[PDB]
């Protein structure tokens, strides 16, 4: 598998007349090591570290709540918790359900953001992060066609590798004192080339909401961010949509290119937007990469077989425009005991080495 | 008043040069007389009927939210009424709230959907009717701008006026047995210039979903339609956000018109939509017809005097460029007693006599 | 005088095929009447607020300095202040200039910049301020050249009232965590023909400096800023060097339009790199608009008589290409008594709503 | 090593469709051998024959500085001598650091300049010179794009070749009698194409400036100079600026080429510069040249390991792109003791016989 596919994919990448896009969830963070630990705990930490945070009392709210979900959801996350509250306090919810807290919700929800913010808050330590070695490949060529990077991620480490080497990006926001979401340029579009363009598709920690005029900005973090949802607030004090809508217009130009490093396609409505692109558009394609075994990635299945120009590949086996194939006879494994045929190079730190690699 | 704007607004409307768009609220449907009544009592209709049908008994759940409510909404409508009881069923509401219905909110909004296709089942009597008249002026003249109508209500007389008269049009759906929703053509936007375009932005009757694949299709009104959300359902089974962005796109467009009739400007996202749209274009014009007094639009004296590209005409004031004025002295009632200075030309009965007179 | 040079002002200010630029001094921040009283004491506050915090006591090495440089400069300012300090820290002053303070030179330059950070740290009261009015006459009509500001102040204000009014600009910094002074797209000068510019000559009060890696960067307003240089810092850590020669390329543009307004040509750079570009472009214009009385600024009249291409406007005579005159005979005053001449039009209050009236 | 960059130099610099510039250092006059001995110190020789011209006696304030200096700075220069006076003179330093001088410090800056004047005053020996070999290459064939020089140095000796051998060229100045500074030719950047461009960054022995007008202009070597600045002077009588745009103009341009001989980069100014030149545009190239080994070069290795198009040649390795080597095995030593593997041709009469040779 190696040869063909890496071939292939060095290729697609060196050229210059095709636009490039990158998508960046919570394996790209983890895959850093610190102190022979993971960095950030990904999705699953940020509900572990929860529910430890708030102890084993069964008193307390937020167990009710989980034990409340596994009833109907069998693996609840972090972000279906935060819609959940969400939801109650958009309703004077004083029943049975909310009886314990009449208005600790409240208080609740802003410890979980407190805590949040708190662990989200960390910086890239030295010059040899993955993210440096990508943004060194960013800047190396200039592209006749910009490289657009997608972000379900809420920390500033890709906007920390961008500004130590001096990539220009333009995330939305114009200004300096509290940048505004300004709209018009983004439908403008056409910035000069050289700049690239990094949208963060759910929120990040530097950006805040007024409420005396109900509007956002981008500042710095500060005590309390109302704009950490995982896509859940309100309508078009809402960036959300413009960043969808430039996703899905960037799908539908001709010869697009796209790849996925460390998701687990299991957001729906980046699945079917995913889709939309791709059916709207024949000449798109997605190099998706995971780094977990194929079998634990049922949508991806899914979304590989509904569609023909999204090459999945996998750990083990790969699936190349709806059709199946797995790993032919060759000497990964050097050892005997255990021939485990896998693809190493999945992971985000051999991503970016092969990065660099090409860009060299 | 009545000479500038009258003729100001037939150089604008006979001009082929320039796209023309409608937005249609229960103004329009109210203003046809039926038994010296009106046709359909409008959304305060579809709230105090619905409240005299579960009758003055507390015990009823209708009752009790309606109670809930006006303690913290002064007026809340059906719409309002609807997304409260969607959002109840969104979660497993067992707490006191919902003590008194346990699953019978199931059940309430299945009659509150039942009586409301019930009620907005009716058809277009004769061929006097101010639709035929609208149909009968887009059909007359050929313009080089497509007409593009927005309607917000649930009722099929626009389409029976437009078919009665032989007036194609696309309003999204392709098919004939059941049309799905055809998306590519959208973006497309490459159809026939002879073709008009009806985008229901609230959904209508006919559309029906599919839960087996989950998707929806526009067919004919049956036992139970599961799109009759005025803007509150899932995230894009949802149409609401292409024509949404339908509406944008059009608003962009240099040199627009767009004439709002029967609309009260009491919802947020299209006032908002209308001012990222108005702003982002500053040659696209407003020119709302208000059918009740200037001084209980509150919302449309905001919008007109924070833009100035927003022709505002009301029955009694004006805000034309965010500058106010009222009507000069001028023989508008012939009787001495209560000279009121009304304009009765904002009604849609007239509306349509006035486009019938500029066809002609 | 009124009528001409208004209407010739007028003229030339409403045509887009023409660039428009701004300089703004501390004229236009005083102008702000807050509580009765100037909202910020200018040049002169900075010096005696300064002057009287450290008391009246002679052993302070301020005061001591202070009398030493009125020996010298007859009106010591506090940019010769702090560059004076800046020059006796740049080596080792360990003789009987600096005996009293052998290393307290550095604290005092510390609580100076502590002071003047807290002094010029405001906001701008509610929404009727000229920067509001100058924002909204810059975003209401498209010109097909952008306005460019030049601003020697060290306040946010015209960020302030640019970023609520929702105007796009360019500052020069690039990025969202800390932006790094991106300069290929300040040469590269092809960015989107709406978006505006603004040039702080003399920096401002969140640009900070990391003396790890010796970069500066455009932050929030901490504790010590580093760039708060009246034009005296390190060469090109500097990008004093690249807002200079934007301005000059701007000078050299064909028809170029320029406006002062609370300048008083008391810096001989800005004056030197003006005489600079008015020589290279004979069509390069500048409207100088003086507050104070012609007498009093003896540059302005140097400036003014060595060049033909300099339109100075006082509030009692103008000097028109080289040749001087007077107010012509007409009915300024009111009253008999004291028939003083004066252009009360040259008040930056006034000058903003001039700007209002030509935009509407 | 020295066939393929040999063979690859000859190839570059043979086309006449990329830009040609050169940096001349001191390295280029001491290289001229005079009586068995250098014909000039060089920066160090400035250095160490004023020392010795001062005696051993501590009571001397040059002295006395030059001791400070140690304390602070390992090995001072004369361009910091010079620059330390010069910021002494610039206040009035009545302090114990200078209480030795209260007025002597203008008489030793004044002895200082007059020595370098009487050091630096020589002239080109017969016509075997090297500068004679490089003006007979330029004016050899005539080529598209004009051949640049930088020098640092304050010699005419590279005019005298220039005027000698008739090669046309313009420094800057224009007139007969005393030339000014003309400015807007040098923007306007439309000289005729077989005319040379020779700048002095740090001013030479023939500028004086008239303080009556504050003017610089170009004359004879008179009784003091007062442009002898190795870029330490007033803001812009100072051309320095002018010179430094237009070396990074040239270095923006594509397709650049640029060789440094006899620089050891030990200037901040000159380093910065080139570097914001080459990131600006990655067609530019460097092909650096050093004299002395690579070990005694580290802000060199900085900067070719901080750049890509930096091609960086020593006398023992080299950096070619980020990347080190050494020399390969060749016979370039014919003795077998002491096989040491030097680049001979890196000095500047083996530079200029290579360049006769590819004129030839």
């Amino acid at each position: 598998d190696t040869t063909q596919q890496l071939s292939l994919l060095k290729h697609v990448l060196s050229e210059d007349k095709r636009p490039i896009a990158f998508i960046i969830a919570a394996g790209c963070p983890v895959s850093i090591r610190h102190n022979d630990a993971p960095l950030i705990p990904d999705v699953a930490g940020l509900t572990r570290k929860i529910s430890d945070s708030f102890g084993g009392n069964p008193d307390s709210l937020l167990m009710k709540i989980i034990q409340n979900l596994k009833t109907t959801i069998p693996n609840p996350t972090i972000e279906d918790i935060l819609s959940y509250i969400r939801l109650l306090q958009q309703i004077p919810m004083s029943g049975k359900i909310h009886d314990v807290e009449n208005s600790v919700i409240n208080a609740l929800e802003e410890s979980i953001c407190e805590l949040i913010e708190e662990e989200v808050n960390v910086d890239l330590p030295g010059n040899a992060t993955p993210y440096h070695k990508i943004a060194a490949w960013i800047n190396s060529i200039n592209r006749e066609h910009q490289v657009e990077i997608f972000t379900t991620n809420y920390d500033l480490l890709m906007e920390q590798a961008l500004e130590e080497l001096n990539v220009p990006y333009f995330d939305g926001f114009v200004g300096s004192k509290r940048a505004f979401f300004d709209i018009r340029t983004i439908e403008e579009n056409k910035l000069p080339s050289r700049w690239s363009k990094l949208w963060k598709l759910h929120g990040s920690i530097n950006w805040q909401l007024d409420k005396q005029t109900q509007t956002i900005w981008r500042g710095t973090p500060s005590k309390g961010c109302s704009l950490i949802h995982p896509s859940h607030l309100k309508y078009d004090k809402m960036p959300y949509l413009v960043m969808m809508d430039q996703l899905k217009l960037f799908l539908n130009q001709p010869s697009a290119i796209l790849i996925t490093c460390g998701y687990s396609y299991k957001d729906q409505h980046i699945n079917e937007v995913l889709s939309q692109g791709l059916q709207t558009n024949p000449n798109a394609l997605i190099y998706g990469l995971q780094y977990d075994v194929l079998e634990n990635y049922q949508e991806a299945k899914d979304m590989a077989l509904k569609r023909s120009n999204l090459i999945l590949l996998a750990k083990d086996r790969a699936i190349i425009g709806k059709k199946e194939g797995e790993w032919k006879p060759d000497p990964q494994s050097s050892q005997d005991n255990d021939p485990l045929l896998f693809f190493k190079l999945g992971d985000f730190q051999h991503l970016a080495s092969f990065l660099e690699e090409i860009s060299q």
